[PDB]
């Protein structure tokens, strides 16, 4: 699958396109429950349904983690509910460490109402999610972990939008480093080189990537 | 971890006690938001946090599935959101098949509204959950899968209470067979044999397993979970 960051980015973008976890539509943009308009759409949940694909992604996740964080810095892996859970389960297995998962909302009240699994005080926990857009929803999960006694300095996702400043800075501002396999820039570059898409389509995707909030406003949102 | 149903039931029960996924308390029972009162409590979600335990559980799950269902009867494994998901992820991996998961509630429209992942029309799907009490919440998940075009004839859980009279038939009535590693009866058997518990505690657990609603009503609770 590749050891270096660049081959992992490439292979991951190719996979996202190969099984159409990524879709483009310049003519009829994707409209989101939040009222965002976009010519791009990704569903990383799709990836769980392809045995060879998910294996490769999990192999590359473990490589990314051990390369950029280390081999013995993580005592447990916690998945964000829901879409982070399958990936957390596989990464936890590969890393031979305890798994937890973190509920979006507490069940009851207490320093532990969002944590499922056993979490030892002092454990260094890696937060795993499928993707990040602007990382705002990660603050909840990081907080639940820290309140429950965990040390959290890293978050891993498969896919990092990398089009909003916030995706890195919201995490850095609460002392968490972001790690990922690929971004929209990797998808765009592979898509271009492939020859499979119309220039009109990729032109629009690129426009969105450079200024997505403005692009949304000019096409709907 | 063993190949026959008896040794898998004993090993699973021992695991549940070893990491205290199971707890007993007869004098100060567990009181649920329904007001149900029980001297027993189980949290299967704790099992995901023990690397050797979860490996044994998943090996035993794969054995149970291939022994009692077959080797080529399943095209995909779908976990019930949320506690089913980790176990479905590991079982899908072991079986070398696509995974999906099933939402409690549909999101948006279309045949696949209640499914996440990719589900090929015609796929024979195994529903996976951590546990079942009376199996009533399972009907939703089987429906969701059938609506999306799956064939579903089997549901697998780690733990089947086996104290409420419909927990098998409510599924059999909709042409689904329940498969499980262990029950409360297995937990009681191993707990008694271990010598680790007070006699009074196990006597009360036993009374509860035999007549749960009655026990609940006599010890502070309501008549239904
Ligand atoms: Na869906």
């Amino acid at each position: 699958t590749g050891y270096d960051r660049q081959s992992i980015s490439d292979t991951t973008a190719k996979i996202l396109l190969e099984v159409q976890a990524v879709h483009f539509n310049a003519e009829k943009p994707f409209i989101f429950t939040s009222g965002w308009a976009s010519p791009v759409y990704i569903d990383c949940r799709k990836l769980i349904s392809y045995p060879r694909v998910r294996r490769a992604l999990m192999e590359m996740a473990e490589t990314t983690i051990t390369r950029d964080i280390g081999f013995e810095q993580i005592d447990a892996v916690a998945g964000g509910e829901t879409a982070g859970i399958p990936f957390a389960a596989w990464i936890a297995d590969r890393m031979m460490v305890p798994m937890q998962y973190v509920r979006k909302k507490p069940k009851g009240f207490g320093r532990n109402a969002q944590i499922e699994g056993h979490l030892e005080e002092g454990s260094r926990v890696l937060l795993v999610e499928d993707l990040t857009t602007d990382s705002r929803s990660k603050i909840n999960f990081v907080n639940a972990l820290r309140t429950a006694g965990a040390t959290v300095n890293h978050c891993f996702v498969l896919f990092h939008y990398n089009i909003f400043k916030e995706s890195v800075s919201v995490l850095k501002d609460i002392d968490v480093d972001l790690h990922a396999l690929a971004t929209w820039w990797d998808v765009l570059r592979v898509a271009k080189a492939s020859g499979y898409f119309e220039t009109k389509t990729l032109d629009e995707v690129e426009k969105f990537l450079h200024a997505p909030a403005e692009w949304s406003a000019a096409h709907g949102g």
